């Protein structure tokens, strides 16, 4: 049994990173058959970044300034594109190990993994969500940029994210692969903070039964509430509204242990009211909102 | 900045792991050259499992029982030899994916990355660590055994664990890759409960110099402390003995900081004496103690 933030396997991706060198500086490209993703801050100097004109400083920029390393292999560029915040760049080869591949932009709430990378090399993988406030909290140093986060359908690779910024707080932003900000942001150096940070309701409801489903129960009430009662309650916790799809979403887990979800409502009510009082739910001493209810599922489950 | 726990990525490992079949019980096996390594278990039976006697079990077992499957792939098995507690099936391929590898046994305190496999197929991968008590905590579900901890140098994968049962409390044991159990464990279905789950004190010092790194730091004391005080300390609270090495080891990271070992041995201290008192360090409310003084360091520095 036992629970853990488990990430999807990283080798399909893996072998679409690409190192992209763009006058002094370096990131990460996403190389899907002939076409090689970036963050379009790349044609940005250190002077540029306070200010930047990105159509302006395209002008000057031309297929031979942009060079692409796959390991120890130069790929050629013969078109460059920009699209919102990313370059695209047309090259002579294809991928040869392009997987089944996808583009969505996921909901705040909904769950990745981030596959780290410096110099096109993969440092490491790690899960984590798209928060409320549309960031996320990540784990990013300076080259960072141009890693992306995706899911696995054990098919097709559905890629979400790639890491362009950091902000206060020490949190991340960056874009869909059709290179759109998740939340107000832009790529620019200058003073734009995150919004308040909420907790995924329904996410926690999920951990909670995750706990209950591995052993940990000690939280579970007698007591019911209602949707309407325990969402006021929410609020002044700063937690999401909980609402019905979020109710039935939450059915094959309630299926599973047999409580209902108004019940475990009432559950997590009182823990907020009154806090975990210094005990442990599944290791944490705190209430996880970084496992979506099919998180869950997975793992109590096996899917692969 | 920020700061998670990041598993190596999973490419070079995803691709030596197949499904093997004796009988009914199907687990997971890892093929490297042309030996496939499983859980000798899979010969047994629900009734064995009691009391194997796997020398026995082992008579009327021959090479054409053991169905190894590669995805679509049936491997000829043309020679089988049993160490300790796995089996090594000689196969008529060599792995073509086989990367440059080892296989080492782990002290307690070291971490490595888990892929979690059912039936041939990855599922996931995580990080953990091999506890002072030997155990680990796992997420395992039945299908899981023959999964296999893991490290890489960035050229050689180097095999630390295999996974092969659970225990009380939902944490689990399993095997170097010589099949010898850490910890005084056996393969059999019987009364055997862990020791006493200590915290490993170095790794603990290493996630709190992460913290003040990152820029978390309220924990830090005006005290200073002595190696023996504070292992005076330790015992109380169950934490393992720290010596001149795990000193020794923290240097680099007190380098950086520019905060002396025993100074943040201090401010641990009173964390112990006086809990958090519900704050968060690095995201966590609570004392995060799988981290090596060298898992830091590859995420703050960027290490691939
Ligand atoms: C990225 O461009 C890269 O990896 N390039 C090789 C880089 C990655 C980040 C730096 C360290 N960790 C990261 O995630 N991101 C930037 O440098 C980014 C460029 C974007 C396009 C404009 N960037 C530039 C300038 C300033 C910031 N962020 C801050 O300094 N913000 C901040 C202000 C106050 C307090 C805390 C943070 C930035 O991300
Ligand atoms: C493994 O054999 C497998 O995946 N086979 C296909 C399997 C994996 C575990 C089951 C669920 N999660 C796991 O990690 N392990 C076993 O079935 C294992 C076999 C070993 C060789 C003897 N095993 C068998 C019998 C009993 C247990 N454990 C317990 O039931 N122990 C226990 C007692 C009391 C309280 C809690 C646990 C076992 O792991």
């Amino acid at each position: 049994s036992g629970f853990r933030k488990m990430a999807f396997p990283s080798g399909k991706v893996e072998g679409c990173m690409v190192q992209v060198t763009c006058g002094t500086t370096t990131l990460n490209g996403l190389w899907l058959d002939d076409v090689v993703y970036c963050p379009r801050h790349v044609i940005c100097t250190s002077e540029d970044m306070l200010n930047p004109n990105y159509e302006d400083l395209l002008i000057r920029k031309s297929n031979h300034n942009f060079l692409v390393q796959a390991g120890n292999v130069q790929l050629r560029v013969i078109g460059h594109s920009m699209q919102n915040c990313v370059l695209k760049l047309k090259v002579d080869t294809a991928n040869p190990k392009t997987p089944k591949y996808k583009f969505v932009r996921i909901q705040p709430g909904q769950t990745f993994s981030v596959l780290a990378c410096y110099n096109g090399s993969p440092s490491g993988v790690y899960q984590c969500a798209m928060r409320p406030n549309f960031t996320i909290k990540g784990s990013f140093l300076n080259g960072s940029c141009g890693s992306v986060g995706f899911n696995i359908d054990y098919d097709c690779v559905s890629f979400c994210y790639m890491h362009h910024m950091e902000l206060p707080t020490g949190v991340h932003a960056g874009t869909d692969l059709e290179g759109n900000f998740y939340g107000p942001f832009v790529d620019r150096q200058t003073a734009q903070a995150a919004g308040t940070d909420t907790t995924i309701t329904v996410n926690v409801l999920a951990w909670l039964y995750a706990a209950v489903i591995n052993g940990d129960r000690w939280f579970l009430n007698r007591f019911t509430t209602t949707l309407n009662d325990f969402n006021l309650v929410a609020m002044k916790y700063n937690y999401e509204p909980l609402t019905q799809d979020h109710v039935d979403i939450l059915g094959p887990l309630s299926a599973q242990t047999g409580i209902a979800v108004l019940d475990m409502c009432a559950s997590l009510k009182e823990l907020l009211q009154n806090g975990m009082n210094g005990r442990t739910i599944l290791g944490s001493a705190l209430l996880e909102d970084e496992f979506t209810p099919f998180d869950v599922v997975r793992q109590c489950s096996g899917v692969t």
